[PDB]
């Protein structure tokens, strides 16, 4: 970062660096904005995404007019030091690209849908009964693989994931916590 | 991209070169930022391959023209002000010029790790039993892999039932790891599972 910032190709970008902002957990791409060297210093120092208006006037912190700020987790250049990628966590309530989404994003959204259905008209049956579904789906999953029924295996693996996400939510965890736990190993 | 969407693209704001974010259509990894002129975008759409306009060489080029690493277009969409496109794409070989994947150092969104773990576990179908825990699992055969799943389902269930949030995190991690290997063992993958989940 003391090295990286000098090497930024400010000349090639006309002092206006393109910055991709991406959700730090889910990988959803949120926006492209533009940073001058000041914007980047303020971003680094504040920990909030700060841009510089291409259109006309001034630095602006993302959210300074709405409450919808982006907390920086990481910033990295590409190979030619002419684009930044910022991983950020949004605060205040998805991203500017219509309904396009990378396939695995659906698992992350599914988890959000299952969390909201705590309050619809499985969760009410209590931890033990949610747990019983995992355990019995693990059995089914094991048997379907073992007889090489790939179609059954897919559907049981799918029920297993579904129920595991519910089980995690029930105990105030989530799949992000598991994934991070795997990353630490 | 619809007819009217292309009509509304803000080419003047961008000086006739639209910024285009290229993202891996499955994993979510951001691969690169490039630029298209209108023709670059038209060939991208017609060809199914990501085609930029190199302001340096002053021509169209299909990413992969000199490396073989092409990008198969899955989807294209504008941001809400029509001055950036997002292209979801499936690479045909690894995308960046120093052997790796994307341009952006080792930074990744947190869920990318699960995708990466899966790919590691898939590579090790080759590797021989002493090369890794995974290769050893694969050599033990389907039934032993499935036994670990069933056992980890039982453990995950019990750890939840007694409200040990620490053990549940760990047992659920073990469950995920082994589930990935079992799917790979049966020539499936988590992508295929996520699709089935999506279908409901």
């Amino acid at each position: 970062t003391e090295q990286q910032r000098r090497e930024l190709d400010w000349e090639k970008t006309d002092g206006l660096m393109p910055v991709i902002v991406q959700h730090a957990v889910s990988g959803e791409v949120l926006m492209l904005g533009y940073m001058n060297p000041e914007a980047l210093d303020k971003t680094i120092e504040s920990g909030k995404v700060t841009f510089f208006s291409r259109t006309k006037q001034r630095l602006w912190i993302k959210g300074e007019t709405s409450g919808n700020f982006l907390n920086v987790v990481s910033i990295a250049p590409d190979c030619d030091n002419d684009t930044l990628l910022v991983l950020a966590n949004p605060i205040g309530p998805s991203s500017c690209f219509g309904n396009t989404a990378h396939q695995w994003l659906f698992l992350y959204q599914l988890e959000q849908l299952l969390a909201e259905r705590k309050y619809a008209d499985l969760y009410a049956s209590g931890t033990k009964r949610i747990a019983q579904k995992m355990g019995e789906e693990g059995v089914e999953t094991a048997l379907a693989a073992t007889v090489h029924d790939r179609f059954e295996l897919t559907n049981e693996a799918s029920d297993l994931m579904y129920h595991l996400l519910v089980l995690l939510q029930d105990q105030d965890l989530d799949l992000t916590t598991v994934i991070e736990n795997l990353h630490k190993r």
